[PDB]
């Protein structure tokens, strides 16, 4: 807690062990939380990742992976309990929502469609499932849906 | 999961057991997260909690007990690994902060009295304790410190 743990040399946070010493390329967890060093020993603040596993990981400006919803320049995401980013459907609550399967980010006010290819599911615009979706079709054949 | 798990009608959440039933006036562990559920059922968004253990608890929009650093109404305060709010000295990597006694936000740009009273800590403006301050005075007394 001195010459052994959070160290900063201006250009960002390294971290020293009693003698495992400074983890680089990797991720650790310190003090229950779980951080990434790059290449040099330093720790990632707000900073997305693609890890080894294939998956995206966030870092906030404090440097903590990312779990659960996380509002991202403005943009939702889901982040598994392991802090991997998730795509396509998740249960949260008493609802569903559809993070895109390219970019991850929450859908709203969009058809998305069935897995079978055969039908689809309405997300409102604050994203959640319409579990009862509401039809009106005009002569020139325009939909408006609730 | 269906009429069994997060549920709403309308005023809030309540939250449903196979059979416990639902809880109220306490705090409950769901997927891994603790929430509170207020004198008649419904879960506790965005509000301070009181608790029995005469700790102050945050839980954000949407239920989650607060954990670790949040700014809350632009106020920064630290949470301890058990939600309970804290007061006085923390530490958060490789410096100090102090939250207010009384209020329990973070408190920068000030003395804050050593604990035998007999001595000051020096927080800037950020917040962080400054471990090297330095001071200059004028001919009527005047005092900077940096
Ligand atoms: C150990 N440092 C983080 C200071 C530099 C690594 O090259
Ligand atoms: C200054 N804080 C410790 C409050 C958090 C900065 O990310
Ligand atoms: C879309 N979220 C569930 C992340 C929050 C909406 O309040
Ligand atoms: C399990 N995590 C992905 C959280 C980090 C270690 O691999
Ligand atoms: C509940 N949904 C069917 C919308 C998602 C599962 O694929
Ligand atoms: C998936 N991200 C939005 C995190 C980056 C682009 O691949
Ligand atoms: C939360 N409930 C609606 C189940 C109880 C109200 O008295
Ligand atoms: C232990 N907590 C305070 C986190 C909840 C139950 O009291
Ligand atoms: C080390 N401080 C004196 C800053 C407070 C610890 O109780
Ligand atoms: C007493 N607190 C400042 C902790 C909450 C605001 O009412």
């Amino acid at each position: 807690s001195a010459a052994t743990g959070w160290q900063k040399n201006g250009t960002g946070y390294w971290y020293v062990h009693s003698d495992g010493s400074y983890p680089k390329d990797k991720f650790e967890k310190i003090n229950g939380t779980w951080y990434y060093f790059d290449g040099s020993g330093y720790m990632l603040s707000d900073r997305w990742k693609k890890h080894t596993d294939g998956n995206w990981y966030y870092f906030d400006q404090s440097g903590e992976m990312a779990t659960g919803w996380k509002k991202i320049a403005d943009k939702w995401y889901y982040f598994d309990v392991e802090g991997a980013m998730k795509t396509g459907w998740v249960k949260y609550k008493d609802t569903w929502y559809y993070l895109d399967a390219k970019e991850g980010a929450m859908v709203s006010n969009a058809f998305i469609q069935s897995a079978d290819g055969t039908g689809w599911y309405y997300l409102k615009p604050d994203g959640t499932l319409a579990d009862k979706p509401e039809f009106t079709v005009e002569p020139d054949g325009l939909i408006t849906v609730k």
